[PDB]
């Protein structure tokens, strides 16, 4: 039958990965783990502020919940090493808690009996960081623990690859205007990780913040390692984000048209192209990992010296989740 | 010299109580306790999203911080029983963590050496619940643990008293349209206390939620115990709230004017009166505990049967804080 | 073939009425009028911040736009008396500009050649005010200008009817906690109609405001004329709203359960029932005119005197639009 | 006595300039013009969602309003050529309506009798564009119509000057993450100027949009004419903005520290310097034209090739307004 998936952390990425799996044959979520009870899990699956009402039926049953007639087993175990993955025969854990973002920590799922772990974030340790349709083919099926990178990395990789392949990337700087996330406080309050900015009221501020997306791009595209860096501004939309990239290229006399054309030629189910004057809410729930926006391309030329600026939208939620689940499927399929 | 105050929980209420104590002679905050470091505390005192920049100078120093030339000792101790209150000679603890909202739990501060505790919230146990300028005179100086009630209770009490004194309260229902607070999640997520509504994205929803304010009004005004109940709708403003009360009265043929008049006559530093067409942002940072809005008075008469509706604004932060600090001062002065 | 509909004012209600007519056979929108060009119209139809991407294809063509292979003629004419309705054989104008909310003013469409007008708001003059599934049967086919009421009226009517039929309505008061609309300013600015509250930053305040919904309920349910009144708080969500109604009933010893069952028994495609602890975003895009929320029903009893409170959600946009289009269909079919 | 000022367009910039003039001696606002009545004007002066309650007393009087005992005459006249500026002896009109942003159009105030006009925006035609403390010394007193530039320009100019003087500006690109403003729609609607992005729900989207600030910088700093370009993202905060500038410099091996120090050395009352990890609400109401944020400086070095990124905050309202008022004072003082 299907690939057996357990989701660890039924949060934003967890539940959306659950929804998305509902429309990909060969994958079944058989178990979910988190820190709450079934009443709350079922409820947050059914209702979603940004992504909309869940389409199927959800019902609390014994030991978990039923979704469109399928039993999902649920657990409330903060220590992953104690999860009953061996008895459940879990083929892949989707690790979406935010607390196991390291090869050695995530290993706990393997000890508990899962065959492989896919982490919904950048992760430290000796493992591959994968953006689907940019470098998934670097997976060979011997990996046990894999990172699915970040929303920002997924928005940036296909854009950066085209810039480098077609024009030769000398260097660039990124800013991501990014929806606020669960890691920010509702009101000004002490922040768990001592970040004085993620401390502030999330929905009432433009908030500068760091991201590894550009700095660690070299893990996704080794041939440009060290050539990008940048940061983020977290702003008050609840999901939907934009990556602006300003670069220096080797090729001279570059034009808006050549850049846009090159992006369009690279488009697929991960990397979308648009020429419509859209805004963030238009990309909520979209399944492209990156939507290239040709209306935002600019070229500064002073004499023979040029800066090239481009921008790609991503739903930091659904865009990333759709990539995560593509990498999931590919990863499972290799065994 | 001054009354020695320690603040437990340097959060929204804690920091604002600190600010407000800066302009009230005879009160000095000598200690603060929370779960973070000085860098974070100093920072959140200096900067405040809704309430504005702190006016004085704040500098991180050894074992705490200096504010306008005064040393504040700071601690990072979750178990209150362990705080050095005896060494510091604490006269009153302002208990503003949200975790000691009960007479027996709050007792921990007394064991630790504080003479008295004032809790920035409704609290269970055998103790007095005080709304300044409605029933603060019920304090005699033999109390060790006192509750300052809630924001909503302070908004409501003075309105409820006038209605009862002047018209005879038969019964009523309340809804507070309330700013969202720190116990709501930033994004849809499991809620610590299992509340499926406080679980939702705070700044993106109208959220029905409970409040004891009306049900427990009888602790502040015994003679109307059991006559009020109601709830809240948490909405996306970061601070600033409104209490609507709909009531049945014993007196007949009541008019809008008679109600407004009676409210105006009862106005003081705690209970304000306005006839201007204001909106929530207008009351941010105000120091009335309750601002009666005459433009919102409504009287429904069918034959000889009437419903009377009124509304009072409050800054759930600063209004409550100003009331809290008035009570603190009165409380400390009684010994 | 189909009934020929022209939409006047391609705004929030106009474009959603357009979307909604795409899925109701026997109605075709053949013309649209507004104050802009086709580029803008096509665009606002394609992309909708709260209601999501339009599903079909939209293309600017000559003299209007093409939707799913169908030609829509578009005009840019502020004076309705000059629209080419006679030439286009318009059966019904859906009047959604906010500028023709009066029988005599709306008469301009009839002079221009439309057979009938349906107004997407309360309207003054000698005409029927219709809430589908509460009093649409009051239409006999001799009306030329009809009002579809307001979102609030549509949320309230079916609730008020069950209350009266099953308990005897004595009197009541309403508050609707309501998403902000286009008649509010983005920033504090002079307000076109002199309302000092609708003048304020819409997305940054809780804003009291008037509404005729309750006061004029007797146009929809004559037997309770004069027994309801109340107002609105406009709050920062971009669509989705809640009506709170506090009532006195002739029936004594009423329980929460009795009220809830009576509501459930009246449910249909206009009046939904829920027991889930939902929040405003959960109703965005729903097609019930009114969603009764059983979780919010309260009964305050003091001796034999009771106040009953209930609450019904409505997407002020899509709920109202769904009702408007049901009324449109029924209206057109009577001829 | 004082310089006589009239404010045309008592909008955000108009009212804030009015407040700010209350604390600059030698300036008196004697008259205000807009399109509303006195009730509305007085009210919007008193109450301000982001900027707070006005401190003095405001009272509607005959033919205007009284502020702190001073009579302000008010008018309701859309055609500036008809304003009674000669009878009032206006020395300067502050042109803040957004409808006279051109030398020839603004001439109308001169014909009506004003001696000089200062425009609260970029303006076309033969006139000087002034950022106070960057180029106000280019004013000689023979100017009759002057532009105060934009908030963005005022944020950018001092930053760009330091970059050019100390390192040699080769070229650069700018993005401003900007609070939404009054020219955006509350809900998705046709936009007055045909802009399909400014058409969208302002407080629910990240919205790319154009700005002349970088492109026209050469009007403020001639020696870098043509070297900058860029755009804006309008995001959901009601006021408070950030300018990010990414540049190529002549000087090689530039460091973060060198850049920051050079910015600190240039600081004055128009150009602030900070090393605190602040967020947008922290700059609401600040009087710096530009607040340089040292924590956001980055230097990307690949071999011998560098990009330098910096960022400066501004309250697009109060920062701009304080700059406008300083230019007003200097302008009037030259005659
Ligand atoms: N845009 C995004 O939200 C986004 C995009 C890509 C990746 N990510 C990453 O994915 C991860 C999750 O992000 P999120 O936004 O979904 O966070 P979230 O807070 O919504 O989800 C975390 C969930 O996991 C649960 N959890 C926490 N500790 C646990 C434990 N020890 N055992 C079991 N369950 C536990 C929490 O209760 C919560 O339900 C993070 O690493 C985040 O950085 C987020
Ligand atoms: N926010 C309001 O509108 C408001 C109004 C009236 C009353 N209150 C009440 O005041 C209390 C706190 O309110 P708040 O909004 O400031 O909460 P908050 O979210 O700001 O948190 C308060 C602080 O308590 C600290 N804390 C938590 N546990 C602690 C511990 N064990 N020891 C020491 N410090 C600890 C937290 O780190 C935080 O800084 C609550 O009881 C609340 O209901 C709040
Ligand atoms: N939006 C809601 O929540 C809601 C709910 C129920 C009823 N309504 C009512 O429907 C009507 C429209 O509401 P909306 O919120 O969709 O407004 P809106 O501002 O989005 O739409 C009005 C549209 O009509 C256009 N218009 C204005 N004058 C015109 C004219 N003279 N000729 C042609 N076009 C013109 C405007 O350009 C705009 O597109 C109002 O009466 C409103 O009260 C609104
Ligand atoms: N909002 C900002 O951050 C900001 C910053 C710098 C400059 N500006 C510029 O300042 C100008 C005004 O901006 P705003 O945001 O205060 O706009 P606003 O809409 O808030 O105020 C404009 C005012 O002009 C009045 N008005 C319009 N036409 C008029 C007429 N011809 N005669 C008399 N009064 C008229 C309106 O009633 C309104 O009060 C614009 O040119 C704008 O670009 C805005
Ligand atoms: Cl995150």
């Amino acid at each position: 039958m299907a690939v057996k998936v357990a989701i660890n952390g039924f949060g934003r990425i967890g539940r959306l990965a659950f929804r998305r799996i509902q429309e990909v044959e060969g994958l079944e979520v058989v178990a979910v783990n988190d820190l709450t009870d079934d009443d709350m899990l079922a409820h947050l699956l059914k209702y979603d502020t940004m992504q909309g009402r869940f389409t199927g039926e959800v019902e609390v049953v014994d030991g978990g919940f039923r979704v469109n007639g399928k039993e999902v087993k649920s657990f409330s175990e903060p220590d992953a090493s104690k999860l009953p993955w061996k008895d459940l025969n879990i083929d892949v854990v989707l690790e979406c808690t935010g607390f196991y973002t390291d090869k050695d920590k995530a290993q706990a799922h393997i000890e508990a009996g899962a065959k492989k772990v896919l982490i919904s974030a950048p992760a430290t340790g000796d493992l591959k960081t994968i953006v689907f349709n940019t470098n998934h083919q670097e997976l060979d099926g011997s990996e046990t623990v894999v990172s699915g990178a970040s929303g920002t990395t997924n928005s940036l990789a296909p854009v950066a690859k085209v810039l480098n392949d077609d024009f030769g990337l000398v260097e660039g700087l990124m800013t991501t205007i990014h929806a606020y996330t669960g890691d920010q406080n509702t009101q000004d309050a002490p922040h768990r990780k001592g970040d004085k900015r993620r401390a502030r009221a999330a929905a009432e501020n433009i908030i500068p913040n760091s991201t590894g997306a550009a700095k660690a791009i070299g893990k996704v595209i080794p041939e440009i390692d060290g050539k990008l860096d940048g940061g983020a501004q977290r702003v008050p939309v609840a999901t939907g984000s934009l990556t602006e990239l300003t670069v220096v290229l080797e090729k001279q006399d570059v034009t808006v048209e050549q850049v846009n054309e090159a992006m369009k030629n690279a488009s697929n189910e991960s990397f979308g192209y648009t020429e419509d004057e859209i805004v963030s809410s238009d990309v909520v729930g979209m399944t492209y990992g990156s939507l290239f926006d040709a209306t935002q391309t600019r070229v500064m030329s002073v004499g023979d010296r040029q800066l090239v600026k481009v921008a790609a939208w991503y739903d930091n939620e659904m865009s990333y989740t759709a990539q995560l689940v593509r990498t999931l499927a590919y990863l499972a399929e290799l065994s």
